């Protein structure tokens, strides 16, 4: 596999896209560090990538706290032995509603997760990679990264300040033997999708070229990729995995 | 003037753009709250604007705490009895340092004046502009809100949230007689830069295809359109006053 | 008026966009020549300019011939002596069609006037501009300039063509006293639309943010702010003029 | 082989790029159609391309001529059964000048290839891949698809319609079970930049925060992601393998 003696570490591992991310990592012969705050869905991920022949460990951390995020990554390298690729993915969606009427202590949530977070899981992580010779990190951005999403100001302002993060560190760490890039998918099947009203579901399909959502698997793929050696000449760009959401 | 009886507020308004703002403003007729951190400015700007034959007022406030700012838009309103107009200015530079390298600290002061303030504006002006048949807010963003600066990873981070922030705020308020645009100025002539030396001048000049750093009325300019009647086809827009940098 | 003396070009000006620019330059001092491939529109359009007050000479010209661009632009000079601003926004539309059937002559047809003839302007502009002290381009491009028009990939292509066309002449000509931007309009009311029942008006409608068509005066006021010293430190950009169209 | 058994068509395959696209294709498992102008080019790549172990024939087109490219496409057809995927890739630089003084029939050639060439190509792929199936198209653009290149007016102008023509195709053929990306690199290793003096080289490589150039075999990577099953959600993008260059 292409990430053979590679260590990856990826955030809000426990389900969907990140889930998808620790599996695709794994498969490729990364010794993944699997971290979640919620310690049932870190622990059965863990053991599926082992079922499935990967090495893998779980780690809790809450991104929102940098002591935590610190000590996930000394905990990596404790663990393993080194840094060499880490997926900062954890994120929430927030609460729904318009500017105006946005909650102060809901707009801070948002943000300390999606962006503080992120930036945390950088610092640390670069901070490691200095260390032994280098690595790639990859932001989970969002198609709300450069579009807005209307009821979703703090979501879209994070997601955008995760772009911008990205240009800065690929821009930095250029000839220091790092990569940083960001993802920006749009929305992807999950549980959670599924229980909107058929006609709520088809409306946001038919805001998708492509006309369905994206699978996490799919947006897994392009993680990989700028994880991998395969794109080592890209650095401080915002890649879409979107189905056409806004070409238009 | 172009704005007649409109009531303006001004963010950071005692010192460069934001200055030239308040202003524009006052020339323009609108009668300008100014609101800087720092009362001295803030007073001697007002003194200023009054000499020159307009009408405002000084309020004092620091915008990274929320509960200053909901008083701003108050006072604005107790002193002039509606709120027309919003230019949210205020910002600062933050630590220089590699992203892996920067402070805890410096990160969160950067996001909260940068970000969280003009998000807090943002809140409590739209709160009001309901209430008396609209308005239009203009944020003041950076090159930075799409292309790095290196070294200034909280305040590249923050610009870009701020042009998120903008396109959700004008989608979300098209329809409520609400606009809201970005200015993405490049690098500004104020004396604050005298503390460059020569060849720092010329270094960033260079990047300026036009061969000059942009001067603080020029910024206002763009702010006066973006706020009078004259741009009402606008809404949710980024709008570059660089000389030029980003073109390359 | 803030235009009080400059020698003014239009391209397409004997209707929509165009006309309004024409209308606004004229209303506020220049000397204006309109341009149009349609004689009768032309001339009509500078009899209502001089109804207003307004000082306007017709020359025809088709933009996809060179020389009669650059005709224009002799004849311009001969009847009032220099150039100080012009706005190239004659274009059409083209076939509807999707790409894999869409038509090479109708392609080479869009291509040709709504690029090639932008660049045959800002040729012969440039050439005349560096003879008189320098002057102020603006390009007229559309929201299509950066998203996709379905159905529309030669005007989409062209559009996107323009906006890089503006972006090199800005860099380019920085330092030589001329600047050029370009202008991105959404869908614009038109004679047309009130003809239609509610339903085929209302389509292109719900994509805008603000709820209804932009009116081609709309789009004069940022050609005109654009044109004039008021936008002194703006070169090599794209601004929208959108109702917030691509902020989502 | 990822792309095992699919029919794969390249354009200017006969050097620097395009032959490194036809090599990783034809490594990866598909049947290669090769095409260039220069014959004795695209026959030598058809000889190392199967020297390696892969399928590959040469078929001699010019880009510019649509005939020319409809035949490609028929002789692919008829060579291999069908048209999965292509990748068009022929461009040339052109003409050195500032945008006023650049030549006529320079801009008209530059266009001719660099974007009739692509459309002619996107046409008739497209109507062959409706034919079967569906397929996947790979547009090369440039960083010059988003930032100016002085000098190079004509060059950035072709590579920004490409963008949008790419945009248009993905948004158009969503659900058609076709996908249509773009590919922007910045500066890569060729005999021509190689040779180029050790000032110049230096100057280029330092504006790219990688601190080198790319390398061919680093886009064609992007290309062939762009171009499997891997990427399936991922269409309209355009996408950078640029060395950090347009981050700042």
């Amino acid at each position: 596999g292409i990430l053979d003696n590679k260590v990856a570490l990826v955030t809000g591992a426990g389900s969907g896209i990140g889930l998808a991310v620790a599996h695709s990592y794994a498969k490729e012969g990364a010794k993944v560090i699997v971290s979640d705050i919620n310690e049932d869905h870190g622990n059965k991920a863990v053991e599926d990538i082992k079922a499935q022949g990967g090495e893998a460990s779980f780690v809790k951390a809450d991104t929102s706290n940098p002591e935590e995020v610190e000590a996930l990554v000394k905990r990596t390298v404790e663990i393993y032995g080194r840094l060499d690729i880490a997926c900062n993915n954890a994120g929430i969606g927030g609460e729904q509603a318009l500017a105006g009427d946005y909650g102060l202590d809901s707009w801070r949530k948002v943000l300390s997760i999606n962006l503080d977070g992120v930036f945390y899981g950088c610092k640390y992580e670069l901070e490691q990679m200095e260390k032994n010779g280098g690595g790639v990190i990859v932001n989970m951005a969002s198609i709300h990264g450069i579009v807005a999403a209307p009821l979703s100001s703090a979501y879209t302002s994070a997601k955008h300040a995760v772009v911008g993060l990205t240009k800065n560190i690929g821009a930095e760490y250029g000839q220091k033997n790092i990569r940083c890039n960001a993802v920006g998918p749009a929305y992807i099947e999950t549980p959670l999708l599924e229980s909107l009203t058929k006609e709520m579901k088809e409306a946001l399909i038919s805001k998708h070229p492509m006309g369905r959502l994206g699978k996490p698997e799919e947006v897994a793929e392009l993680v990989l990729f700028l994880s991998s050696e395969k794109s080592s000449f890209m650095t401080g760009g915002y890649y879409l995995v979107d189905g056409g959401y806004t070409a238009v």
